[PDB]
């Protein structure tokens, strides 16, 4: 083994080698001398923080001002055309006219449409009348359908004024409560169709408020067999009605109550409890006596905690029973004498026993009675309590009547991430004659507006900031309304297994990376209020492969009108921006025959950014047809264009004359250098310039600069950052493209520090290889490694076929000890928005577990003795200071025959956290402050016992 000397020699070496080539072969220093010579052509502009956080949540807060002016409108045209309707029973000599949404018959007229393309929608739609649908199992033609089908036809008048004064407007709606939704503008509905309005999300939330829930289950000996296969998929089916904020536990009685979970008080019923409470209840026996007294005791205890959260509002209780002799009046007379709590009971399956007492439950207690004899009865007889629980709701009145959002989901027509808004309509018939009081204590239907997450996205300009800086807004839950790591893909609870529905309910803590204060920062904006916080934070880049420390201000504010807090997260080095002043025709021009496609051989292989330059420019995945639309889109029409914008297409050609001088000046003087695969350039504006046009085939990167992994990451640093290549063929080049050198540059214009673009090379392993020898030995291994455990290179010549691989993948004696110095530090989370191929017991959603490392301290050089058991490897680790790069020289793996487990960096499919103590210690949230129960002048005659 050598002396430290000598390697930090030898290491030394590899400093002033490696960094002058990455200096002279890329000129980043000058590229910021190209900046400073033309610094009149720009001018630099303040980015305020506190300002653009305002100014895009007032945007925001119209945007969805707009939609519930919208609202308002359909809910009071809605209430007087129904009053005015009378029911009529003869639908044959008078037809009704509509437009079916699922077709391709006496009684009513179907509609045949235009359908005209259009954009916005990703379909065929129709702007001259509303379409309806109609569940499966509901029969249009019906007394009751039809009926609902007259009324709701001056709804399409409402509909197009709407849309008239904002031609913005996506998806209107009216969920009726019969079960048809008519919805503008028409187009044709999406094996079989299972659709039904009313068990929407948008639909429950706006027809009741929330609940807390407590399902009692009927396990004795006398349910085994089908009914309780009918009990286990009822309970799985009246989970699906609610929502995140309603609370729920599942118990269950066999003489003795207990819980069915790992739960043992309410809890949240997200989508991660509900999925406990599912799986627990699939595996319930029925064996055992009834005891109702029992039973119902543990409910009206479990209802009575006030320990943990709770919703402190409907407070209910489903006993999932067939029949029985006891009516256990002692313990209602004990537990509600004032009857604050109501009680729903369910008769399942065929039998003979007595539903007497079952009935009388859900009289007293002011409930309601339904009765579940087959799987085809299990979906309406689970979602009808819905009903009883809006009677307080509607005699509030005009109090009753506020604008709801929903949490973010899928729209079950194709839009993408969409949010609702609701608003509930009432039936107001004889109103005027103030005695009705019959019917009237039920709602009608919920309205319904869509408001896509696109719409809000381009509320909160990006381009002006860094591209490591993004808004995001949550609700008053910490699920994010909009943020840059939410997919449009459902959420995961879990290992996928083989033998639209629910919300895309992402954390704001499980969007990034979880510290201590982003915690009471997602606290404080919960609590609607406004701050700022500069602190340092450990930030993922883009490829889930590196962990990068940097400073950042996350600065917020409460939207006004609603619920929602959008904040900025402005880091350092991104407060002033470059805004491009140019006005010239000519030198202009100068700029544009810089990106002509023809030119390419003199300019290198340029890309442009698919971002939103104009109104009137399609864009597209193919940079080559997008290269190709943008520059016969500059000539053909003036810059002086009132159609689009002004900031972004001067920016891109400002960006052009300042990229081509380096290639012309700089690049062109020199073509082969050592050893340089590729010079590349890439800039805030847009562009990316790779010096070789041969070369450009092997750049893979996105042609967004500001979605791009190396940009982002050395934008943080003040060094070189090298890019490891991937593995298994995942991009073509391993020896044939290079390894990636990246480095931001940096200007000074008045004091203010800049960093407009990063340059950087592609330097080639195999004459990297030769600075490195001065060699396939058998003794001793020596090898680099970047920030993050990836190999670059090696002596043995067989691990350097495996580059760009982790080094626990090849070394795992090695890399663990490594990690045990503290040298390579490590933060796991959860990916909760992914896909993995299934297992077994068509790639569905799951969790995979992520893992990164990163430099621990500021320590230089390390060295230590490997001990894997009767051996003694010794091993000299050293830092290249100015790059992310350490070297390590080690003996060789075959001196100790030792192999323990390998360490893996990649995504592992999980099924973390374990939610059986994450509701123990929850986050916080806050919950709505509206809460509609327990009015004296509801009716507690209609149950659906006490008739037949
Ligand atoms: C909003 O509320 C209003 C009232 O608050 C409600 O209008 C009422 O609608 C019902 C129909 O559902 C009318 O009932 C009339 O009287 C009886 C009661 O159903 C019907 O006679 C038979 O009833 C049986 C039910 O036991 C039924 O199966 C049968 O089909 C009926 N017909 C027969 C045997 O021929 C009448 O047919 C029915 N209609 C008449 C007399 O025209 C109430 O009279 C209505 N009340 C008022 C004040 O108009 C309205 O439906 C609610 N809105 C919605 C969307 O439901
Ligand atoms: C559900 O039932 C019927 C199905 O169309 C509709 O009732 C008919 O609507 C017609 C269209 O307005 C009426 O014709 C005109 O009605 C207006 C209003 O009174 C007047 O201009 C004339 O009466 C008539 N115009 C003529 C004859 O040139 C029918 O009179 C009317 N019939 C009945 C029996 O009501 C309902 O409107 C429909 N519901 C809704 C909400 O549209
Ligand atoms: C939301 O509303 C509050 C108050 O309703 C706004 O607070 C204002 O803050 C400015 C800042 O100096 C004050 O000058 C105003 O006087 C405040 N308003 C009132 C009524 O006192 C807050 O700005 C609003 N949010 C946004 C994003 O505009
Ligand atoms: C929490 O729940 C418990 C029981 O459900 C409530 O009762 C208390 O239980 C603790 C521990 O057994 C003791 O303090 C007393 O035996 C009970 N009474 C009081 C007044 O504490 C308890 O009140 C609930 N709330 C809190 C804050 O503990
Ligand atoms: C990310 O990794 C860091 C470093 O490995 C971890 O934070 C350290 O946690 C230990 C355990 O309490 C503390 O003693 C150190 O002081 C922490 N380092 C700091 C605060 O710099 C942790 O695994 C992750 N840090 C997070 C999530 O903030
Ligand atoms: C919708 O909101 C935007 C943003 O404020 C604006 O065009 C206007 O306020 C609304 N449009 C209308 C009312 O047509
Ligand atoms: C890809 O699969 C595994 C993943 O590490 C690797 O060991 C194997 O050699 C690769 N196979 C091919 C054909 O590239
Ligand atoms: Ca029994």
């Amino acid at each position: 083994f050598p002396s430290a000397v000598t390697i930090k020699s030898w290491v030394d070496k590899m400093q002033e080698d490696l960094v002058t080539l990455a200096k002279t072969a890329s000129g980043v220093n000058q590229l910021v001398d190209i900046y400073e010579k033309y610094q009149d052509l720009y001018t630099v502009e303040p980015n305020n923080a506190r300002q653009l956080v305002e100014i895009a949540a007032r945007d925001i807060e119209k945007l969805l001002s707009n939609r519930s002016k919208a609202l308002v409108r359909l809910a009071l045209e809605a209430e007087k055309v129904q009053a005015a309707h009378q029911w009529r029973e003869d639908f044959a000599s008078n037809e009704v006219v509509y437009y079916n949404a699922k077709d391709d018959e006496p009684g009513s007229q179907r509609i045949k449409p235009v359908f005209i393309e259009d954009a916005n929608f990703g379909r065929q739609i129709s702007y001259q009348h509303a379409a309806v649908h109609i569940p499966t199992d509901i029969y249009e033609g019906s007394t009751i359908v039809l009926n609902e089908l007259n009324w709701t036809s001056a709804l399409d008048e409402v509909f197009k004024k709407n849309r008239e004064e904002d031609p913005s407007l996506l998806w209107q709606v009216f969920g009726s409560a019969t079960g048809l939704a008519r919805y503008y503008p028409a187009s044709p509905w999406v094996k079989i169709d299972l659709y039904d309005v009313r068990r929407r999300p948008w639909y429950i939330q706006g027809a009741a408020s929330p609940k807390d829930m407590l399902i009692l289950v009927d396990v004795s000996g006398s349910v085994s067999g089908l009914t309780l296969k009918l009990i286990r998929t009822s309970v799985s089916e009246m989970l699906e009605t609610l929502s995140d904020d309603d609370f729920v536990n599942v118990a269950s009685f066999n003489s003795n109550a207990q819980d069915v979970s790992c739960f043992q008080h309410l809890v949240q019923a997200n989508v991660r409890n509900k999925k406990v409470l599912k799986d627990a209840v699939n595996n319930i026996t029925a064996k055992g006596i009834t005891d109702y007294k029992k039973g119902f005791s543990f409910a009206f205890e479990q209802l009575l905690n006030y320990n943990v959260s709770r919703a402190n509002c409907n407070k209910i209780i489903m006993l999932f029973t067939d029949g029985g002799e006891e009516r256990a009046q002692e313990i209602f007379n004990k537990y509600n004498k004032d009857k604050k709590v109501r009680v729903f009971t369910f008769s399942v399956g065929q039998h003979n026993y007595d539903r007497g007492p079952i009935q009388w439950m859900a009289c007293e207690n002011k409930g309601y009675y339904y009765e579940i004899p087959s799987i085809g009865a299990i979906r309406i007889n689970t979602q009808e309590y819905l009903d009883v629980l809006g009677r307080p709701m509607v005699l509030a009145g005009d109090k009753a009547k506020q604008v709801q959002w929903t949490n973010v989901y899928l729209d079950a027509l194709e839009l993408g991430l969409v949010i609702t808004g609701t608003l509930p309509v009432f039936n107001i018939t004889g109103q005027f004659e103030n005695k009705t009081n019959l019917k009237n204590q039920l709602i009608l239907g919920v309205m319904g507006v869509d408001v896509s997450l696109e719409d809000i996205k381009r509320l909160t300009p990006r381009f002006t900031l860094c591209p490591n800086g993004y808004y995001f807004a949550i609700d008053p839950n910490g699920y994010v309304l909009l943020h840059p790591n939410l997919q449009p893909k459902p959420i995961g609870v879990g290992i996928p297994t083989i033998n639209s529905q629910e919300p895309v309910t992402l954390d704001f803590l499980d969007a990034e990376l979880e510290n201590d204060i982003k915690v009471e920062i997602r606290n404080k904006m919960i609590d609607g209020e406004s701050g700022e916080k500069t602190f340092r934070t450990l930030v993922k880049s883009q490829d889930e492969r590196y962990i990068d420390k940097g400073n950042r201000t996350y600065t917020w504010t409460p939207v006004n009108g609603t619920d929602y807090s959008l904040a900025l997260v402005l880091p350092t080095y991104s407060f002033y921006y470059i805004k491009a002043k140019l006005e010239e025709t000519i030198t202009q021009a100068r700029y544009s025959e810089t990106l002509k496609p023809d030119n390419f051989e003199e300019s290198g292989y340029t890309f442009i950014a698919p971002r939103d330059y104009c109104n009137d420019l399609k864009i597209s995945d193919n940079n080559t047809e997008f290269l190709l639309n943008f520059n016969e889109f500059i000539d053909r029409k003036t810059p002086n264009n009132p159609s689009c914008n002004a900031d972004l297409i001067n920016r891109v050609l400002l960006d052009a004359g300042f990229t081509n001088e380096l290639v012309q000046n700089y690049w062109s003087k020199q073509k082969n250098i050592k050893g340089v695969k590729a010079r590349f350039v890439v800039t805030d504006g847009g562009i990316t310039r790779v010096y070789p046009k041969e070369a450009g085939e092997n750049w893979q990167e996105n042609p967004e600069t500001y979605e791009d992994s190396f940009y982002k990451r050395s934008l943080d640093n003040d060094n070189y950052v090298f890019t490891a290549p991937y593995f298994n063929k995942s991009g073509p080049g391993a020896y044939e493209s290079g390894i990636m050198v990246s480095k931001a540059v940096e200007i000074y214009i008045q004091g203010k520090l800049l960093k407009p673009a990063v340059v950087g090379i592609k330097i080639d392993v195999n004459s990297w290889i030769e600075n490195f020898t001065k060699r396939n030995s058998d003794v001793m291994d020596c090898v680099i490694l970047d920030d993050g455990g990836f190999l670059l290179m090696a002596n043995h010549d067989d691990y350097t076929n495996q580059i760009g691989r982790f080094f626990g993948e090849i070394d795992p004696s090695l890399m663990r000890h490594l990690v045990n110095i503290s040298v390579y530090a490590f933060n796991k989370s959860y990916d909760y928005q992914s896909v993995c191929e299934p297992g077994a017991a068509s790639k569905q959603s799951c969790i995979t577990e992520q893992t990164q490392y990163f430099f621990d301290n500021d320590s230089k050089s390390f060295s230590g003795v490997l001990d894997c058991g009767n051996c003694s490897r010794i091993f000299h680790g050293e830092k290249l200071m100015n790059t992310n790069l350490i070297f390590i020289m080690v003996e060789s793996k075959g001196t100790c025959p030792c192999d323990t487990r390998l360490l893996i960096q990649a995504e592992q499919t999980s099924d973390g956290p374990n939610p059986c103590d994450m509701v123990k210690q929850p986050r916080y949230r806050k919950g709505p402050d509206v809460c509609f129960d327990n009015n004296v002048l509801e009716d507690y005659t209609d149950c659906g016992g006490v008739s037949g």
